[PDB]
RNA sequence: CUGUAUUAUAU
């Protein structure tokens, strides 16, 4: 039995034979052409791998359908593993089909047939560069199917890659901000503690949540930390650390064109975040409620405020939207006459008639009388001004939400 | 006379 050492033929004109194609726009090997674009007939995979042409079909539309369509998914087979040879064993080549336009179709189709095993590889290879194909149009896509797919401890590794980068820069791209909503919404808060460390500096947050994508990336953070089930306070904690930084700055968060959602979010919300909600009414809409009324993004979160907030803050609102103001030296109009006319203040005195007929059907008498009396105070001034109302589609709908009222 | 986001890849 003597023994035989089979070295690998050296083939190394066979890209200069493979960057032959008809088109100039398509990157299909002519051999494996019909001559109109699409994958000759003739053509097997046995073809790509003898031909060593994996990538230049893989760039192609049609040849990379062609590869996602034969592939074998079973992990077992000669031609399955031959192939993820010739994609794995270059991690150049590797990375530049995950940022290819077509290329990258292919590998999520390899990361939907892994085992553990594959899984290791392409780890090793993503994590190298993680940070830049979580930027890429392409790669990104690769990156959030490993998330979804990949064992724990791998997307683990690669979602820790993360850790020390520019996170804001990556949070508010329009292709990077999905990458790190998937890992939040799929991976165990362990794996991203970092991303709440780097959002408790008010600069980061304040940067990111003011923008069109950042202000998705911390929303889905805060939905991930408040739901709960615990005996220790370990999101508790993240979650605190977090919000202490809305908290600090939500009365600029709550008049911007982005960031409003999220501060709407957490008075909606209710239950783990209710105390947050509080504070945010206390420290921020308070003393401000006649000028962010007649804001466009401000005037929805005092609209979610008077709809969610408890008794004793809807009283504070109330007392200052009634009481609370100067009256104008030279028109002598106070705040409700305002908001009565204000093109984004009428929706705002729509929510408190609502609030305050839905509070009639409260348990406590006090409250229900309250909820009356701040009903006949607002009924007063429209009836004061209803023949100006009514040719508006707003005092319309306020003379209706008045009709047919017993107020106690 | 009605009032705000994002919800992204196949030349």
């Amino acid at each position: 039995a003597v023994r035989l050492i089979d070295l690998e033929n050296n083939a190394s004109f066979s890209k200069s034979l493979n960057s032959t194609t008809r088109s100039h726009k398509c990157t299909l090997p002519i051999w494996a052409g019909d001559g109109e674009g699409n994958v000759s007939d003739s053509v097997t995979l046995q073809d790509v791998l003898a031909n060593d042409a994996l990538v230049e079909f893989a760039t192609d539309k049609n040849g990379c359908r062609f590869l996602q369509e034969h592939y074998p998914t079973e992990n077992d087979n000669d031609v399955h593993q031959k192939l993820f040879r010739k994609l794995v064993e270059d991690r150049a080549i590797f990375l530049s089909l995950c940022s290819n336009m077509f290329g990258n179709f292919f590998v999520q189709r390899v990361l939907e047939c892994s085992n553990t095993e594959e899984q290791e590889i392409l780890t090793e290879h993503l994590a190298t560069d993680l940070y830049n194909l979580c930027l890429d149009k392409s790669a990104c896509r690769v990156i959030q199917l490993a998330i979804q797919k990949l064992d724990v401890h791998l997307a683990t590794r690669l979602s820790l890659e993360l850790r020390d980068t520019h996170l804001v820069r990556l949070s508010i791209d329009q292709n990077g901000n999905h990458v790190i909503q998937k890992i939040v919404k799929t991976l165990p808060v362990s794996s991203w503690t970092f991303l709440v460390d780097f959002f408790a500096d008010d600069d980061n947050l304040i940067h990111v949540c003011q923008d069109k994508y950042g202000c998705r990336v911390i929303q889905s953070t805060v939905e991930t930390l408040s739901t709960d089930a615990q005996c220790y306070q370990h999101r508790v904690i993240l979650l605190r650390s977090l919000m202490a930084g809305v908290t600090r700055n939500c009365t600029q968060l709550a008049s911007n064109e982005f960031a409003n959602y999220v501060v709407q979010h957490v008075i909606k919300c209710g239950d783990a975040l209710a105390v947050y909600r509080d504070i945010i009414i206390e420290q921020c809409l308070l003393q401000n409620l006649l000028s962010m009324s007649q804001e466009k993004y401000a005037s929805h979160v005092v609209e979610v405020a008077f709809e969610c907030a408890p008794y004793r803050l809807v009283a504070e609102m109330m007392n200052e939207i009634f009481e609370g103001y100067i009256p104008h030296p030279d028109t002598n109009r106070d705040a409700l006459d305002i908001l009565l006319f204000h093109q984004y203040g009428n929706y705002v005195v729509q929510q408190m008639i609502q609030t305050c007929v839905l509070g009639q059907n409260a348990r406590d008498q006090k409250q229900s009388e309250m909820y009356g009396m701040w009903l006949e105070k607002i009924h007063g001034r429209v009836m004061r001004n209803a023949h100006r109302l009514e040719r508006f589609s707003s005092g319309k709908k306020i003379i209706e939400a008045l009709q047919s009222m017993s107020l106690y």
